[PDB]
């Protein structure tokens, strides 16, 4: 595509004052023909960048200057207060008329919802060498985050549910491999891969090179998802196809928060009840948390009010700098974003999916402009909220219980550090434990009589903290459908006759109704995979066996001839699946 002539032009352009990328061409021949393969190839990806980024490498460099300049000054907003449109979600564990009404309205709206999963990130912190969505939500069934989201979306939206996954060079091939291995058949799935952007070796925005002498690249953030969608087709633009098909909402989720399946229906219901074009999923924030804050903002004294997320790392500078004339003053945003499709599309087309950018260089010294590592420009998918003026649109937030936010983000080591400071662990152990506890709270909400200790059953991270797992109850999507309280009531139509001991394990797959059961041990019950089949009904069942246990992974573990995997080690315990009764048919 790129002619040898065009390449020389770009080379010369990049050497001009204000771009100053002469260091890339040190020791090069005057003209292209004279240049070799290595050289001609470097000039190429510089050139091709145009097709990946607005205004190519030249504009990228200019944006860097503008950002690096802005990044020296203290952030400040003329005004900062509570967003006008904030709404409290009813508890997920109380079956009130309101909760019922909202779940019913929301669950119906799921039939007309487009789903989007951002799964391009590496999650540096974890100490898991594979992709985040390949993590199990829990080790009872080992269902991956990927499968969990997809089966749920196909359940509430039908097999043909529109679904977008954003990958990156870091996650893409493994994502496709996982889809293939799980034998997930998702007809309207679109996998969209974000491209990498160049890096700056310094505050003057000189491009960094790697060891071999090639242009160093890094991801541009979860912000890329909007442009990826804008430019995606199916002949016809993707979003057009969705609109023409009758879809009315679009939802964005992140890679390791199982809570989203619970919050989303509620949000949809509230978005429609309160006519919200954009609806931020929130929780009460603890002053220290690495989650952003939902605020009403005016950056300068003359600007309009803008409802938008302010990231945690920024709310620090703004904190002390801006004021004069148990939780954070403003809601914490968990980045489950709920949009009215038509409103979303309008702003998308206006901006070409392009959202405001930033840069957050890491310095090697206190106050030397020297970079410890090359920096690149970033973007946040939630910053699309900046394109929604208060005049034309209604942006707001829905506040849920903190318990419904269950990310898996920190390693065991970090988690011990956080917990010693009294902060949330948000690690694999607490993620799995939170999942089990969520099923239990939901089930008790429909009257299932679960009695169980609140004491931890295992300690992790060198006696730092403990979690409990039991009793373990996991119902698959065929069994539990959307997971609404009404849907759970269908599995247990007479919950007072179902007695699950605190040490028990109940796994249910397919079309199953449990009327009466006494369980002291582990039990798997399987019904027809076909959701429209005659359900396997369980009455007067009595099951007793050794069941399962959990124990900690000990420091004195050889790791040799041990089937202990990273998945085990990052949570610090292992389930022992000693006995299991199985009821089929
Ligand atoms: O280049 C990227 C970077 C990230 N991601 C994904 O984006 C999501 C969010 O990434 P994560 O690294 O977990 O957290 P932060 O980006 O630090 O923060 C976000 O997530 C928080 C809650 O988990 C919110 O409170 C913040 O405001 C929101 O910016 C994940 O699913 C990642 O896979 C990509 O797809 N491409």
């Amino acid at each position: 595509n790129p002619s040898n002539s065009n390449l020389q032009a770009l080379r010369e352009e990049l050497c001009t004052p204000g771009l100053d990328q002469g260091h890339l061409f040190e020791g090069w021949p005057e003209t292209v023909d004279e240049c070799n393969e290595r050289q001609i190839a470097l000039l190429t990806d510089l050139y091709m960048f145009s097709n990946m980024y607005p205004g190519g490498v030249a504009q990228y460099i200019r944006n860097g200057h503008e950002l690096l300049a802005r990044e020296s000054e203290e952030v400040d907003f003329a005004a900062l207060e509570m967003p006008p449109l904030i709404f409290e979600a009813p508890s997920l564990h109380r079956r009130t008329a309101e909760r019922t009404a909202l779940e019913n309205a929301g669950t119906a709206m799921l039939c007309k919802t487009v789903f989007v999963l951002v799964a391009g990130g590496l999650g540096e912190r974890l100490g898991y060498s594979s992709i985040k969505v390949s993590l199990p939500v829990e080790t009872a069934t080992n269902t991956t985050y990927l499968a969990y989201y997809l089966r749920w979306a196909q359940r509430v939206g039908g097999k043909e549910v529109p679904f977008v996954i954003m990958t990156s060079d870091d996650t893409h091939d493994r994502t496709l491999q996982l889809l293939r291995e799980l034998q997930l058949e998702v007809p309207n799935l679109h996998v969209l891969k974000q491209g990498q952007v160049f890096c700056f070796a310094d505050s003057a925005a000189h491009l960094a090179l790697d060891e071999t002498g090639k242009l160093l690249r890094k991801p541009h953030g979860h912000g890329d998802v909007h442009s990826l969608i804008y430019n995606a087709t199916v002949a016809q633009p993707l979003v057009n196809d969705w609109l023409a098909a009758g879809y009315e909402s679009i939802v964005f989720i992140q890679d390791t928060n199982a809570g989203a399946t619970i919050t989303i229906p509620i949000s949809l219901a509230l978005s429609a009840e309160h006519s919200l074009d954009m609806n931020f999923t929130c929780i009460p924030r603890v002053p220290k948390e690495p989650i952003g804050l939902l605020c009403r903002t005016k950056k300068n004294s003359g600007d309009p009010w803008l409802v938008a997320n302010v990231e945690y790392n920024v709310f620090a500078e703004v904190s002390r700098a801006l004021n004069k004339d148990g939780f954070s003053p403003f809601p914490g945003s968990v980045n489950t974003l709920v949009f009215k499709l038509s409103s979303y599309v309008d702003r998308l087309r206006e901006s070409h999916g392009i959202v405001p950018e930033f840069i957050n260089p890491k310095y090697s010294d206190e106050t030397r402009r020297s970079f410890k590592k090359p920096a690149r420009i970033e973007s946040l998918m939630q910053d699309i909220a900046l394109l929604f003026s208060e005049d034309d649109y209604r942006v707001g937030g829905t506040v849920f219980e903190r318990f419904s936010y269950q990310p898996v983000k920190n390693s065991l080591e970090e988690a011990a550090g956080l917990v010693a400071q009294g902060n949330g662990a948000y690690c694999a152990a607490t993620g799995e434990a939170a999942f089990y506890e969520l099923q239990r709270r939901r089930l008790k909400a429909i009257g299932l009589p679960l009695f169980y200790s609140s004491q931890p059953e295992v300690t992790v991270a060198k006696d730092a903290f403990g979690v409990r797992l039991f009793p373990i109850i996991v119902l698959d999507t065929v069994c539990a459908s959307s997971g609404s309280l009404d849907d759970l009531a269908r599995v247990f139509p007479t919950p007072e006759k179902v007695h699950i001991d605190q040490h028990s394990t109940l796994i249910v797959e397919g079309r199953v109704i449990i009327e009466s059961l006494e369980l002291y041990g582990a039990l798997t019950i399987r019904g027809p995979t076909d959701s429209m089949a005659l359900p396997h009904v369980v009455r007067n069942a009595v099951v007793r066996n050794a069941g399962w246990s959990v124990h900690a992974i000990l420091s004195l573990c050889a790791g040799r001839d041990s089937r202990l995997s990273e998945v085990d080690r990052i949570r610090g315990f292992v389930l022992k699946k000693t006995a299991m009764a199985v009821m089929d048919c």
